[PDB]
């Protein structure tokens, strides 16, 4: 059976926010989702401005449209689910009274899903006051009107949906999934999880936030493998490694963080470099390199050799496509489910990791495709500082100044299983 | 003595549509022209939406921003005439009242310029509530805006113009050199044009219109040089050029146009191209192939051959270096403006044409820069269709389903003039 999450709440309560998190979640670990906000219909549908009016629950015209509008989102929730071979649908509208949950509710029981509700509740007024200048900046709603006259009319609108609004309840919803979330990441009230599914989407919610922080990702400084242009290996940090490692150290501290939290791996590049700091470290093997099995070590000239057709049929899906005995950047995902939760959960956090496993991380908080994701730039002796933000997460690349071997290597034009091994090296940095 | 042109008129009374169309075709002709729009200064200014009442001659704080935009402006057309070498400058913005007029006029006294009023003044209805339409649907200034209530609010904006607007008259402003434009293409009062540049500027406004009309574009069909890959020349058409001819023909027919006028060079393959169709054509040796000079009916490669050096310079600088005894594209923008002029003035036009040519009279209605006019594509057996528009031309391109030869030359990547012959001949298309 299929998922139909509901959203719920009142508009800038974070709905929207919480909707693309949690598909760009159950995403990443495979799970296909799609999120269905009704606000972009009703956009698409009428392509001309709307006032607060439009928004009335007497206004016969914009109770029509937005009938219509919610009436077209959830047939193609419907397609979704049960033509396009969804799992989970996201259904991102205030769905603020019981008789509208109830519809909803019952339109996932007419087609054999399991409905599960999302509400979100602020009361803290910076988050609220925050969220209305976020949409006023932000939202197409509010493009090229003036600023205090779109608040107030925002303003207008929130109130078009307060006066009918009733919160789940623990009596009268108690028949019903749900998860209420008071001040994103703050408090949480639970009922009735009823499967595995909802019980990781529970997880997941539980554990994000909105806290100012940044996450910092680096690789470990140039190591004696990375010279030699081989892969894997558990090798120490080479001289401009250890350059490295003195310059991320003052730069953590130029930086000024407050209460840093570092990670590593159980790899020795990873935690000399960390060794360099001022501040503790903690190590996980979980953040060790993607294994390359049967080619631990081995050159790109080396695998051309030994394994040609594993190496073309690698280069031709990168994703999913294995080393005998090693892994792909899919079981890599996987294995980094619980280093992806606790990067959401943390505030301020290094993580000094390798080339593969921060190609991931990146591709996690920039929202890149499993396809593109094999194929991040992740160079050494640079600091990729992530922000996340209302929109989504703004990125800065800090190179350290410190030399350092080029160890990316771009998709090769011709990756037939039946190339010259002068064409599959095509794309090789220097090496040696 | 540079000059300052100074629009005049009210808002949505063409007074910017011309200002750029002056400006494009002073540049065409080489002459380096600038346009300065005191509205688009205000829009980068304030940055922030703006109601009929920012406006309004009593409003103190839009009175000040206006002002000082309107400053700002005229800094800038003070700063590109008398510091980076700019011959004409157009000044756009409503100059409705006497006392701007004279300070306008003042400011161009004090830095050495002779001044030049065009105000535009439309009076025809279908023109006036058109224009509104075009307003309303393309510019930022009502963006994301209420139909009504954007067409409302200009229309009181207009208002705060249209009390203290003074006309250009007949004995007050007797001793200043301008051009009343009565309904874009219809009227015209001219008054004590003081120069060469100022008298070809009112020929080239007199002669504008906005009349509905397209203009249609192509070459002669395929001829005899063409499959031999020579340039130049004065060849009949080939088997698929007379192939097109009759499709040519056909394709006029369907399209059924209003009182088509037709137009060709000199030279065989155009008038034979001609010769095909219903309608009766009018042939002008102006709209003749450009000349090639000692080059004329040789190949590329007889070209790179004979010619190296000339060869390699006019590759550098297609726009202005030419072959022994020939013309430049530079040389033919010149020869082409009684063209350009013409095709302002016509209506529904068909110009059967060549190569060189053609691409003169694209980039001049696509508004292309003279660097890369030389190297637009104009495929034979293809009828380009230019409807002139509010934002400016739109263009369509009619393959009329005949195979042709392909004559379109790529700038080489080796533009040396110590160049080897392969790397000189290497875009060119296949030929014999
Ligand atoms: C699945 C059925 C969706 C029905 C969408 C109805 C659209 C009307 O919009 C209504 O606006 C009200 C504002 O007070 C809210 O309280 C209602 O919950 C909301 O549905
Ligand atoms: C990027 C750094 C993220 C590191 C993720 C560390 C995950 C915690 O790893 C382990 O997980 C177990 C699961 O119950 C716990 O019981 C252990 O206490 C914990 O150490
Ligand atoms: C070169 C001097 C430019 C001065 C710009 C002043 C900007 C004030 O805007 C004024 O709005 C009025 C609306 O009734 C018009 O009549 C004035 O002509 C216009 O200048
Ligand atoms: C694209 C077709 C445009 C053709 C432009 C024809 C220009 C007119 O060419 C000639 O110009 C002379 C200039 O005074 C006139 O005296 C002649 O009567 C006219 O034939």
């Amino acid at each position: 059976c299929p998922t139909l999450i509901v959203m719920v709440g009142l508009p800038a309560r974070g709905k929207t926010y919480i909707s693309k998190k949690l598909t760009r979640y159950l995403n990443f670990i495979g799970v296909p989702t799609r999120e269905f906000n009704v606000g972009q219909y009703r956009r698409d549908m009428v392509k001309t401005y709307k006032s607060f009016e439009f928004f009335l629950p007497d206004n016969e015209e914009g109770l029509k449209i937005r009938k219509q509008c919610a009436l077209a989102a959830l047939n193609d929730v419907r397609k979704f689910l049960s033509e396009e071979g969804g799992h989970v649908a996201v259904f991102d509208a205030t769905n603020t009274t019981r008789e509208r949950r109830a519809m909803i509710f019952n339109f996932g029981e007419q087609n054999g899903y399991k409905t599960f509700f999302v509400e979100s509740i602020c009361v803290d007024p910076e988050v609220i006051a925050a969220n209305i200048v976020q949409v006023k900046l932000g939202s197409p709603d509010y493009v090229n009107r003036d600023s205090d006259e779109a608040t107030e009319d925002f303003m207008r609108r929130i109130e078009c949906y307060e006066n009918s609004y009733e919160s789940l309840d623990e009596e009268q919803d108690r028949d019903l999934s749900y998860i209420k979330i008071m001040d994103v990441g703050q408090s949480y009230v639970v009922n009735r999880v009823a499967d595995h599914i909802q019980s990781r989407i529970v997880y997941y919610l539980m554990n994000i936030h909105v806290t100012p922080r940044s996450i910092y990702l680096c690789r470990h400084g140039e190591s004696e493998l990375n010279l030699k242009g081989r892969i894997g290996g558990d090798p120490g940090l080479s001289p401009r490694g250890r350059e490295f490692s003195k310059h991320l150290a003052q730069f953590i501290s130029d930086q000024n963080i407050k209460d840093l939290k570092v990670f590593t791996s159980q790899m020795k590049r990873t935690i000399q470099t960390a060794e360099a700091l001022s501040v503790p470290y903690e190590q996980f093997k979980v953040l060790n390199e993607i294994d390359a099995g049967v080619c631990e070590e081995m050159t790109y000239e080396e695998i051309q050799d030994h394994y040609p057709l594993e190496f073309a049929l690698r280069d031709q899906d990168k994703y999913r496509y294995r080393y005998p005995k090693g892994e792909s950047y899919e079981d890599l995902v996987q294995r980094l489910e619980p280093v992806i939760m606790e990067l959401e959960r943390q505030e301020n956090v290094l993580v000094i990791c390798h080339q593969a496993v921060m190609r991931c991380l990146l591709a996690y908080f920039l929202d890149k495709a499993a396809e593109e994701l094999p194929y991040l730039k992740c160079p050494l002796h640079t600091v990729l500082k992530l922000t996340p933000v209302a929109y989504g997460c703004k990125v800065e690349s800090i190179f350290l100044n410190v030399a350092a071997v080029n160890t990316h290597r771009d998709r090769p034009q011709n990756v037939d299983i039946s190339r010259p091994s002068e064409e599959a090296l095509v794309t090789v940095p220097a090496h040696q």
